[PDB]
């Protein structure tokens, strides 16, 4: 499958891209205002995911630090970055569906839309400014907006024991960006597209 990965910000974003244990395709890569990165995603690839990185510092050797999204100092990552992090998130070729959704389970950084560039689904987004108008005790001073897992490490925001419900955090997020998920337990907002459908994934996209 095929992603393209387009930075509307006004600012400079890295976006990242890996199911876990390895990278997908480069892993990640520098995008300033405008540009457009296209990587290549293995049929089958289970829990991928994609998700931008701000005020990033990299040596020649593609080893440093941004302050969202970080994945242990690497410009290409290999393993998910640390909250906050707006998520896109998907699982190809999954008995000839694909399944793609936004998810605020680990916070928020920067505005994102998620959408197929071949026909049969659609595209969700998250666009709201959840970073202006984060609570209080959410807020990363790094820039973004944490979720209260992150923050707080409990089991009822982290969902331990498979029990949890809607929280006053959750609700947060769920009412300004009613198309991803705001926590573990979330009604699911997945969507099911054609499997080997092609994707656009769109940092910034009203701003």
């Amino acid at each position: 499958a095929t992603f393209e990965i387009v930075n509307r910000c006004s600012y400079t974003v890295w976006a990242a891209a890996s199911k876990g244990d390895a990278a997908l395709d480069a892993g990640g890569r520098q995008l300033n205002s405008g540009e457009s990165w296209t990587i290549n995603v293995e049929p089958g690839t289970n829990g991928g995911k994609i998700w931008a990185r701000t005020d990033c510092y990299f040596d020649d050797s593609g080893s440093g630090i941004c302050k969202t999204g970080d994945c242990g100092g690497l410009l290409r990552c290999k393993r998910f970055g640390r909250p906050p992090t707006t998520l896109a998130e998907f699982s190809l070729n999954q008995y000839g569906k694909d399944y793609i959704d936004i998810s605020n389970i680990k916070g928020f950084n920067v505005p994102m839309d998620f959408s197929p560039t071949t026909r049969g689904c659609r595209g969700v987004r998250c666009a709201a400014d959840i970073v202006g108008q984060c609570p209080a005790k959410l807020k990363a001073p790094g820039g973004g907006c944490n979720d209260a897992c992150t923050v707080f490490q409990t089991s009822e925001y982290c969902c331990t024991t498979g029990k949890c419900g809607p929280t006053e955090y959750s609700r947060f997020f769920k009412r300004l960006c009613p198309d991803a998920f705001s926590y573990v337990l979330d009604k699911p907002t997945t969507v099911t597209c054609p499997g080997s459908s092609n994707y656009r994934v769109t940092f910034c996209p009203t701003a």
